[PDB]
């Protein structure tokens, strides 16, 4: 295995690397386009170039035998695949079509206003309290867990079960190691909860939910795959959005000369979060499985093989962007991979970016700085980038 690449010891699963991801993402850049990592016996592929290439080829690099280190096809799994996100095509034009239509943008304009009008009041809450507030816990997680499950269709109370719940999806796509199982054991006690919130009589109508169930009712889907492709809504977006406006947030609490552009110029909030996604990717990675023999970059890569992508190293290549490391919220953002990129590309980008967008603005508008106030926490989990605690003072305008 691993014949004529790089091997590297690199261990993409190790807190030591979450805690200080950068340095290592370069040397797994600079030893070639594709490298073979021995603690894990995967292929990995960490430059723009080959990132890019390899989530627009879903026949060669498919999803169905997993996008965790698992392979579905040469093992029974241990989890239930995504419908949604473990599926190819044509399976999965089937149900993205139906999540596609729920997500459109004519969608997101009748919810605008109610979004905005959210942040806009939860920014003021916070100012009232005084500016000393945890991003996370105050914002990245509050806003979301008001506006996302309204939007959803989700009852009001009992929303402290969401993240304990949403917690395992993410860890899942790692090994089975201690994040994986405190994961598991802390969502555990929430699933049947969660589940039967999916349900179709338990969701309000006009709803995410609601809509989705719909095509039930028409054949597109079955009664069963409904209340499933409603709870991956719930799955895929609640940390990802949480640690998405945490970035933004952290982004521009660090580097306060570009809130200050955003602050000068309120219409650059959603390419302030845009660039924050590139920047602070929430997913960092997860996989694909050959499905034939493949020539990549000057690499030989056999059938049934788990290749590990790494977004956020995608997102910094320098091959790809000028002066990576450094957050530009005026930067031309088009092309990276933070919501991935081909047939899978993020569902749910529009609602994020919606979320994100009409967060930054309240900021811009509410806020006349904002700074870092305590020591920062990073959240550890197997696949996802983000932070358990962010304390920060907000100034008044
Ligand atoms: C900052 C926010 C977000 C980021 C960075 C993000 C990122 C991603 C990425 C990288 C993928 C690709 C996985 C792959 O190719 O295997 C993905 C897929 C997906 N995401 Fe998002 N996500 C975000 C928010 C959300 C939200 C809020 C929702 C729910 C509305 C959501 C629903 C989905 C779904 C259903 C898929 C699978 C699409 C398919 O397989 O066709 N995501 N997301």
């Amino acid at each position: 295995h691993g014949a004529g690449v790089p091997h590297l010891g690199i261990d993409p699963f190790a807190l030591d690397y979450f805690a200080d991801p950068y340095p290592e993402q370069e040397t797994l850049r600079e030893a070639g386009p594709v490298v073979y990592l021995d603690k894990w016996n995967v292929y990995g592929v960490a430059r723009y170039a080959e990132v890019y290439a390899v989530l627009n080829d879903p026949l060669t690099f498919c999803s169905s035998r997993g996008v965790g280190l698992s392979d579905f096809k040469k093992e029974k799994p241990w989890r239930p695949p995504s419908l949604i996100l473990e599926a190819d095509p044509p399976a999965h034009t089937r149900t993205r079509a139906v999540l596609s239509k729920v997500l459109s943008p004519a969608t997101m304009k009748r919810l605008r206003d109610g979004f905005a009008a959210a942040a806009d009041a939860k920014i003021d809450e916070l100012l009232a309290r005084g500016g000393n507030i945890d991003a996370i816990a105050d914002l990245a997680e509050a806003y979301p867990l008001s506006v996302f499950p309204d939007a959803m269709g989700l009852k009001q109370e009992g929303r402290e079960n969401l993240l304990p719940y949403a917690g395992l999806v993410f860890n899942a796509f790692g090994p089975p190691n201690e994040l994986r199982q405190s994961a598991i054991e802390r969502s555990a006690p929430h699933q049947a909860y969660v589940a039967e919130q999916c349900q179709r009589p338990n969701l309000a109508p006009g709803g995410f939910g609601a809509c989705i169930h719909a095509f039930s009712d028409t054949g597109e889907i079955t009664p069963e795959e409904a209340p499933l492709l409603v709870r991956s809504l719930l799955s895929a977006g609640l940390d990802t959005t949480v640690n998405g406006i945490a970035a933004a947030v952290y982004c521009l609490a660090r580097f306060p000369d570009e809130f200050a552009r955003l602050r000068a110029d309120p219409s650059l909030a959603r390419n302030a979060f845009e660039e924050a996604v590139r920047f602070e990717s929430p997913v960092q990675t997860f996989f694909r499985t050959t499905t034939r023999d493949v020539e990549l970059a000057g690499a030989t890569i056999g059938e049934g093989e788990k290749v590990l992508m790494f977004l956020g190293s995608a997102n910094r290549d320098p091959r790809r962007w000028d002066d990576p490391d450094r957050y530009d919220i005026t930067r031309k953002t088009s092309g990276h991979v933070g919501f991935g990129s081909g047939v899978h590309m993020c569902v749910g980008q529009l609602v994020a970016r919606l979320e994100g967008e009409v967060v930054l603005a309240a900021l811009a508008r509410k806020v006349a700085a904002i700074e870092i106030a305590g020591p920062l926490k990073r959240r550890f989990n197997n696949t996802l980038r983000g932070l358990e605690s962010l304390p920060i003072q907000l100034t008044p305008a």
